């Protein structure tokens, strides 16, 4: 049995990594992720300059997941570029750098600079991504960035949008992976005891993660798995156990990202997840991920 | 203490009703809803003619809710119109009729015929509602239907969409209530044991209800409560307890609809829900729903 994944000219020991934005903002966190049992890691989505993010409380853990409105607090692009160029131990595991410019020009200017470090060191872009705007953004980035990359997608909720999104992404051969999903946007948690919301920004509205999002994540993973047969899918959303991870892979996932559960448990979670996924595979008589990836049975 | 609700020229004993499509398709179901402790009921979303709906299995109960792709199985408009005109006991409680024509023309034709029964008997339309398609549908109904009505909305996931939808709805004075929300669309439930989806239509993709959708429902209730101050909001999504119902009302709900939980429990649930909501209000020292409706505290 092996959890090995091979993609983008890399070998990964297992499919697990942190979700962008979770436990990956500081040097300490990035080193902790590298030292963990994870197959890989992705750095906090960056802007050109540092951002303090939204006022606190801006994250709340919940029985069925989490809600947040972080507001992109990050050390700025130079910091994550420097980590990738100078500090990260690529001998330990591959590295993804998440990028989230507040405009198309910001993404373009960051990608111009990332190009050389991707060439020299092998860091892989995950670009945090309105369909017209989307095509134009991908065109602008592809123009200046001479490497494969992936896109982090928000969830969609109908086949019309699955089709439209997939059509655009399929126009761009450099987009070699699609990460499904980012948070279910602008949920509103109300605490019945305090009769109030639980986070401060945006009147309590924030992105939902965890158990809430698993079926939506599976839907998006599988929808894009089917519609973009030329690309890989990275799963993200609602993974707490090796069994959840099994479901991501069955739906089509190559890599499996862990957000909410990692936030609550810390990097030791990857040790648990790898052994649980192996336990699930042994019970089901699978030896490799290739054996069941995308093989979910329809009725 | 009182759960009484006064709206749309009607008095309701309590805010509870079934969600459209749940336990309201047959004569026996409609009678059972009328005989229940609920404050109102709404008939199954109808098409001009009977529809068999999608192949089975097309509904599955889940630990955190439900998934379905029913495919509008219903007895047809004549049937629900005749129930409203000839059979329903308006002395027991008010009646809503849900309409879901497969085109603009179907809605126009059904509304033209509904008009007289609404006039004579007092049945209230809930119209099951692409912002252009929405504008056109509403414009057509408003043009031909000489009464106030409400709209059943899908969930939105950002402020741009909340603003755009509210803008459209505010252009129509006849829309006097907004029901938030229909299912979270096209999730995909996978059973780890069978390595398969759990419903037959549409490769296993279907609408999510129940515990999965509560924060999204609260978000939408509150978003339209804020943006459509001229209108009533009916809450729908994730109500299993009086505490859940309390949250809907706090977010801004006037009526509270119950889908998944009712499907699982049957109409006896309304007796439990009324007593639970009264118990919540008693512990919190509330006497009426007016005392806390829409009063959720932000930070
Ligand atoms: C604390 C917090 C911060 C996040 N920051 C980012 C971000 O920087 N960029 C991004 O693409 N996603 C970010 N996400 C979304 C996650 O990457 C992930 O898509 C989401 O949490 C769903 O996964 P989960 O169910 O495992 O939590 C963040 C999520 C949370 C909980
Ligand atoms: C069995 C099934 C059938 C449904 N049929 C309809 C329908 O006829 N019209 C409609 O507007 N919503 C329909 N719905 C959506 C529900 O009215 C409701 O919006 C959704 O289930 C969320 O509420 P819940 O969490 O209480 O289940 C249906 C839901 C289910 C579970």
């Amino acid at each position: 049995m092996s959890l090995q994944v091979n993609l983008l000219n890399n070998t990964f020991a297992n499919p697990f990594m942190n979700a962008a934005g979770v436990m990956c903002t500081t040097t300490e966190e990035l080193v902790a992720m590298t030292e963990s049992a994870s197959g890989s890691l992705v750095s906090k989505s960056c802007t050109p300059a540092l951002r303090e993010g939204n006022p606190t409380p801006r994250y709340q853990a919940l029985p069925l997941g989490s809600i947040n409105s972080m507001g992109l607090p990050n050390n700025g692009f130079d910091f994550y570029l420097a980590y990738a160029a100078e500090q990260h131990d690529y001998g330990k595991k591959p590295l993804f750098l998440s990028m989230s410019g507040l405009s198309m020009r910001e993404n373009v200017e960051m990608c111009k600079r990332l190009a050389a470090v991707a060439t020299e060191k092998g860091v892989i872009l995950e670009l945090n991504l309105d369909f017209d705007a989307m095509r134009q953004c991908l065109t602008a980035v592809s123009e200046v960035y001479p490497h494969s990359f992936g896109v982090k997608m928000p969830p969609y909720f109908d086949f019309a949008h699955f089709d439209a999104a997939a059509e655009i992404l399929n126009e761009f051969p450099k987009v070699q992976f699609i990460t499904c999903i980012n948070s279910i946007g602008n949920g509103l948690v109300i605490d019945a005891e305090t009769e109030s919301v639980v986070i401060k920004p945006k009147q309590g509205f924030g992105g939902l993660g965890g158990r809430y999002v698993l079926p939506t994540a599976l839907a998006n993973i599988n929808a894009f798995y089917r519609r973009c047969p030329g690309k890989l899918i990275f799963g993200c959303g609602g993974v707490y156990t090796g069994e959840d991870a099994f479901l991501h892979v069955l739906a089509g996932a190559s890599m499996v990202q862990v957000g909410t559960a990692l936030q609550e448990e810390g990097p030791s979670i990857f040790e648990r997840l790898t052994s649980e996924l192996l336990g699930v595979m042994a019970k089901k008589r699978y030896q490799t991920l290739d054996e069941f990836r995308g093989k979910v049975r329809t009725l």
